[PDB]
């Protein structure tokens, strides 16, 4: 789906994010839940912030950034040969989270914005251009797989 330039793109701004995980994986929930309101009510874990301030002050919403970019630079580092990584990823955001691929699409954006936010300047056109196609792969991968178990919506 990619080329290997434009893996070692993708890779090269992935440094950037494990600088910092923490950090990142904030931003990011928290560009998602202001954002998109309704993706908040999915966690009963967060579903009690109301505010960013609240948001930003939550070490457990950090904590579970940590999880999520963790989870996804293991996908990244595979070059598209995640099958074993991602089956069980697009098995419980399925069956027992109930996310809708739009909540994925969402996320991806999310990500896009985050890194410009924090690396102005040093997140170039090349550089966007392999996240995105990297995150469509990724996301097209559980698309495949939600389809085989029906989660319609
Ligand atoms: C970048 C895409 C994402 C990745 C890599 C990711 C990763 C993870 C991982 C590794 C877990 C814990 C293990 C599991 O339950 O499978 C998890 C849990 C969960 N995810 Fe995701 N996730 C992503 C997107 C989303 C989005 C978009 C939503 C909702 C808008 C979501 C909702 C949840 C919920 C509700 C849980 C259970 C959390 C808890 O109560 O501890 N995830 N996610």
């Amino acid at each position: 789906g990619l080329s290997d330039g434009e893996w070692q793109q993708v890779l090269n701004v992935w440094g950037k994010v494990e600088a910092d995980i923490a950090g990142h994986g904030q931003e990011v929930l928290i560009r998602l839940f202001t954002g998109h309101p309704e993706t908040l009510e999915k966690f009963d874990k967060f579903k009690h912030l109301k505010t960013e301030a609240e948001m930003k002050a939550s070490e457990d919403l950090k904590k579970h950034g940590t999880v999520v970019l963790t989870a996804l630079g293991g996908i990244l580092k595979k070059k598209g040969h995640h099958e074993a990584e991602l089956k069980p990823l697009a098995q419980s955001h399925a069956t027992k989270h109930k996310i809708p691929i739009k909540y994925l699409e969402f996320i991806s954006d999310a990500i896009i914005h985050v890194l410009h936010s924090k690396h102005p300047g040093d997140f170039g056109a090349d550089a966007q251009g392999a996240m995105t196609k990297a995150l469509e792969l990724f996301r097209n991968d559980i698309a495949a797989k939600y389809k085989e178990l029906g989660f319609q919506g």
